[PDB]
């Protein structure tokens, strides 16, 4: 139940033609069956990290009574590029729970380092991940300078078997309480970001949910899923680029690519 070998060419040629790296790691939750490639290599999270915090906040919620109803007020100096809902209540504030469900589904920067605030900065989440069984996630800075991406550093990354690892125990495992859990897997699937990557690969009778990062630095982008075909048990899957030059551009078709490349790998039609 490597499936690997199936489409370890593809995997490569995808590879050649997109001029960079390809990490992809993909689970059948029914057989256990997984598809590896590049695996176990770093990359960066870019924005992928809002997933993982949201959790992280629900995660609080078991402990904490009220916390996701808990409105926060922000300045104008909190409001970093890419802050497409948090903006509109900076007037008014927003809830935890809403803050969350922006940094999940519109990938909103604000929102996303005023709940890292909450959790005590990227150690807090760091921390988190530990607590699941990740060893390998690290959360090390805040948006916007996390999304350096440079070539061998550590920072900020994790590899695709750990994202994916982590995205099942949360989603479909025991890390959440059941009504945390759905309350995850709905943002995900409320996500509005991720319609060029992992959801280009599934058909439209099958649930998604996801998360997307893009760093706009070093080919670097990435998506991970939970996705419910039809018929049979739920797939879990990341998908993470990088490439050797600054100026070299993601590419969203790839990641979809890819994506195609592991569930065919996993025999799922
Ligand atoms: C938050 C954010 C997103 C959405 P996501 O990361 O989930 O895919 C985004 C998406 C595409 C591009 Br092209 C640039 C992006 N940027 C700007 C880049 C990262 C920091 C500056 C360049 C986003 O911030």
């Amino acid at each position: 139940h490597m499936l690997t070998n199936l489409v370890a060419e593809p995997f490569a040629k995808l590879e050649q033609d997109f001029g960079g790296s390809i990490g992809v790691y993909a689970m059948d939750t029914g057989s256990g069956a997984t598809v590896s490639y590049r695996a176990e290599e770093r990359f960066p999270l870019c924005s992928s990290f809002k997933g993982f915090l949201a959790a992280a906040v629900l995660a609080r919620s078991q402990q904490q009574a009220g916390l996701l109803d808990t409105p926060i007020r922000y300045g104008k100096n909190a409001l970093v590029p890419w802050s497409p809902i948090s903006e509109k209540y900076l007037t008014t504030g927003m809830t935890v729970a809403e803050l969350s469900a922006a940094a999940v589904q519109y990938s909103d920067n604000a929102a996303a380092n005023l709940l890292l605030k909450e959790l005590g900065g990227p150690a807090g989440l760091t921390a988190f991940m530990r607590s699941i069984g990740d060893t390998t996630f690290r959360l090390d800075r805040w948006e916007l300078e996390l999304n350096s991406a440079i070539p061998g550093d550590a920072r900020d990354t994790s590899s695709p078997r750990a994202v994916t690892e982590s995205l099942q125990k949360l989603t479909l495992g025991s890390a959440l309480a059941a009504p945390q859990r759905q309350q995850f897997v709905d943002w995900l699937k409320g996500n509005t970001t991720g319609n060029h990557r992992i959801r280009a690969a599934v058909p439209a009778d099958w649930a998604v949910g996801d998360k997307t990062g893009t760093c706009g630095v070093y080919g670097t982008a990435n998506d991970y899923a939970v996705v419910w075909p039809t018929g049979r048990a739920p797939i879990v899957l990341a998908v993470y680029t990088r490439a050797p030059n600054k100026d070299d551009k993601h590419s969203e078709a790839v990641i979809a690519a890819a994506a195609r490349l592991a569930l065919e790998g996993l025999g799922v039609n």
